[PDB]
């Protein structure tokens, strides 16, 4: 049978080699637009910020078109899909070097196109000192530009922005953070973290800008300024975006069923509203335990996850999707930030009633010759009492809790479970209760009244 | 009404807070046999290895006598109860300072008794040059009279012996650890994770006397002589006991339902098999998640949860235990050793059958300036794929993953679960895939090719 992948990140590339795993039945093609394929944009910050083995980033890809074509695959770079016909079964293709375009026919369609990055409408974006963050050539060319600048300025203060900064602060650039919010990280994380961020990114010489989105960029002389709504000019040699991320998805507007934003909407097994088109990744809508719903929340988790599933039920439904929970995280200066689930900006934004605790505690006993504070908070559902979601900050690595706080939430398990699980102690990891059973029994505390 | 406890560490101490909170009706009394309440024996090797703040062993005590009494409980300290007679709800109590005896009435009794060491008829185990090592006097005595010795003889290889080994080794004493098995810690790790601690003692210059139970110690000159059953004798300055408790239980024993080991029977809401008897800790059988069924695992954590629901259930049943997995972890020489639910050498023993995988890999990406293997195990049911215990270690701390699988074995969650949940991502902490998902989709291999 023809299976069709179009686009090779982290979704397509899992599909290709799960699907070649388990049906040996299929004759695969990838087509990629880009000249690479398989490329790990999770360690572009690490890269720029040159704390990768080397600064080499051939060590940042998982596979290569050789490796795939040895699984017997066609692998077809440089080329865009540039129509589906669902009713048909059909496809356009261009090859881009000779604009060469050809319909071809396929039994499976795997449609793991991911996401483009989102360029606001506004002056300067043409400018070859405004880049990018999201794939390989954007990477390559913020990594070469590197020596000809001092100052960079981040538009967009999420989890990639926040990366960056840090990363360009450490290497002593003069670097500026701009968002339109009024906290960094305002939608991922509560102001208690953020403060902390906040007055890191100060002491490690971050000028923050926040409160206004930015209006336009200005290229004079060998620099760019950039231009909030609220009457900012702040000068830079280069300026990089850090908004945010669309599906790429205009291949199948109107023909499946999407979310506002274009993600397609997948059942249990990874199949669009057309059976024979499977979506998986940045192109798709993810299931959202919390709030039993379909949202975008684009990661690289949703994506081997999702590329696996199409692999694995791409002839018979037979693994069914878990969803997920969101769970995410990013060590800053030295502190771990993790969360998992729904938290109180979410949940305003939606108009869910939720309620949460925020606690404090050492990690470990005082006893110890060193311990360090963990900020703690957990949100659940005021009435049945489950667990919708966590947030965990420390300079201790307690990232793996929020993976226990995921399982938590995939159980639909409640704060007085939480509070009362077995989780081990001895003194060199905690105390005789776990922080974890502390955050929970603090959630009872709060919900008893 | 008149509540007493009898014994005040973990699960005494937890009891009488909590019974005090949520009772204010209940009048307290608690008697413990000690001269001191609410030490923390786990804080111990770290005490004795000079590892805890100015080496001041009054940090590891998490209540006091003044504490409890301005809570309103009449604290008895040196005053050992005697006799339990659940016919006419009365004890018996010795003041061990004047040896005078009384006996008082009950409403609520609370049996938090723990245990005691266990100590064989091995001819000079007695002498006074073997120390045990259980509480704050055994931990005290050791700190004031070990660094006149250039060599300590530990034995038992379980978890105290193996924490107090590390301890001294990095004190640069000689030590010496002996144990019955083939491999230290061997009931509670596979050999792929002993061999390397094993290695990691030996580099440290411990000598380990394996495969041979101590069949007799004698003491000449000012030394102690510990003698295999292979014919080793092992010359040292003191020998410190590590092989093991047993419920501190005769009291009950023949009064209420307990295991063949003397483990107090309890219903979820703590109550043994006499409706006005609690028992709580070392003292009581846990109900063991992973078999379904009682079992003793005598632990600090089972002791603050079981304290815990004596104090919420003493007058109600209001809630309910959710049972336990024996989670349980040690760091030593900077390597992380944990595990939770059950192992193959213990399933091998109670005719459990069992699949496992066994697998490592770095815990982040090769492209980061470092990372660390961890090793890893999952043990679950054939026939349900359930997951029933699992293991790991790194010299990274991977403790907190242990607290996940312990999650997902109380959930009875899948290897198929635990192989697509979940989990975040950043290659500071990890693979796209976290290492534990690596590890559930290893057991799902082996499943799925086993049929
Ligand atoms: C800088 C950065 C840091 C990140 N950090 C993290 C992190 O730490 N943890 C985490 O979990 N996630 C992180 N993410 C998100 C994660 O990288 C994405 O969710 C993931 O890459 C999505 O993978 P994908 O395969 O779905 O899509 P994409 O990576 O978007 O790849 C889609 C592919 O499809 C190709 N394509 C698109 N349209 C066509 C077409 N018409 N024809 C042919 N080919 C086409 C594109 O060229 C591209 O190669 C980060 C993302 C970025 C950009
Ligand atoms: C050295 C060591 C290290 C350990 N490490 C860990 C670890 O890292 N993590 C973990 O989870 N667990 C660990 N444990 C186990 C943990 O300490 C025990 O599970 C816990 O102490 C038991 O608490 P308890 O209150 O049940 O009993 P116990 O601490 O044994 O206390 C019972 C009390 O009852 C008193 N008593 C007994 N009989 C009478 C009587 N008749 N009258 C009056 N008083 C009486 C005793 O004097 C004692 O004070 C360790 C144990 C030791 C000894
Ligand atoms: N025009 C703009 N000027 C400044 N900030 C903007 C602008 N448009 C969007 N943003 C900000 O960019 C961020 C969007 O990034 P986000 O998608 O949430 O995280 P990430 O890009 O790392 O996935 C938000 O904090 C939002 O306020
Ligand atoms: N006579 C003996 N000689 C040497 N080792 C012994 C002897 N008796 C018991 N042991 C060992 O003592 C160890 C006790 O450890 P265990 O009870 O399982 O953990 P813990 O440290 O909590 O006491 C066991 O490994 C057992 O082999």
């Amino acid at each position: 049978m023809k299976v069709i992948v179009v686009g090779c990140t982290h979704a397509g590339t899992f599909a290709v080699k799960q699907t070649i795993a388990d049906h040996p039945d299929a004759d695969v093609t990838a087509y990629e637009m880009n000249d690479n394929i398989s490329f790990l944009s999770c360690g572009i910050a690490l890269y720029l910020g040159k704390e990768i083995k080397n600064n080499d980033p051939r060590g940042l890809f998982y596979s290569s078109p050789e490796e795939l074509s040895n699984l017997g695959a066609n692998v077809q770079m440089r080329h865009q899909v540039t129509n589906v016909d669902p009713e048909t079964k059909t496809i356009k293709v261009k090859d881009l070097i000779t604009n060469e375009e050809k319909t071809e026919a396929y039994d499976k369609l795997i449609m793991t196109t991911g996401s483009k990055p989102t360029v606001p409408p506004i002056p300067g974006i043409d400018s070859s000192r405004v880049y990018l963050c999201k794939n390989y050539n954007d990477a390559k060319k913020l990594f070469e530009e590197a020596p000809k600048a001092k100052t960079i300025t981040i538009i967009g203060s999420g989890y990639i922005g926040a990366e960056l900064a840090e990363a360009y602060s450490n290497q002593n650039y003069n670097v500026n953070l701009i968002d339109g919010h009024e906290r960094v990280l305002y939608k991922y994380f509560d102001k208690e973290f953020t403060d902390i961020l906040a007055k890191d990114y100060e002491a490690h010489g971050v000028n923050l800008v926040l409160g206004s989105k930015v209006a336009a960029f200005e290229e004079v002389d060998d620099e760019i300024i950039t231009k909030t709504l609220d009457g900012k000019e702040i000068k830079s040699d280069i300026a990089i975006l850090c908004i945010g991320f669309r599906p790429n998805t205009e291949l199948l507007k109107g023909k499946v069923a999407m979310l506002d934003n274009g993600a397609i909407i997948t059942d249990e097994y990874m199949h669009s509203s057309n059976r024979d088109i499977f979506a998986a990744g940045d192109s798709a809508a993810v299931h959202y335990n919390p709030t039993n719903s379909n949202a975008y929340i684009p990661l690289a988790t949703n994506a081997v996850r999702q590329g696996r599933l199409v692999g694995l039920n791409l002839t018979e439904d037979k693994v069914k999707d878990m969803g997920t929970q969101s769970s995410s995280g990013l060590k800053l200066y030295g502190r771990t930030y993790v969360s998992t689930g729904i938290n109180t900006a979410l949940a305003k934004a939606n108009n869910l009633k939720v309620s949460e605790v925020i606690i404090a505690d050492n990690y470990r006993p005082e006893f110890m010759l060193s311990t360090d504070e963990v900020l703690m908070s957990l949100v659940y559902d005021p009435k049945t009492r489950v667990i919708l979601g966590g947030a965990l900050s420390s300079m201790h690595d307690v990232s793996q809790s929020a993976n226990v706080l995921s399982v938590c939430i995939q159980n639909k398990n409640t704060i007085d479970d939480l509070a009362m699980v077995d989780m081990l102690f001895q003194p060199q990891f905690d105390r005789p209760f776990n922080y974890l059973n502390i955050l929970g029994q603090a959630a009872q505390a709060q919900a008893d009244k």
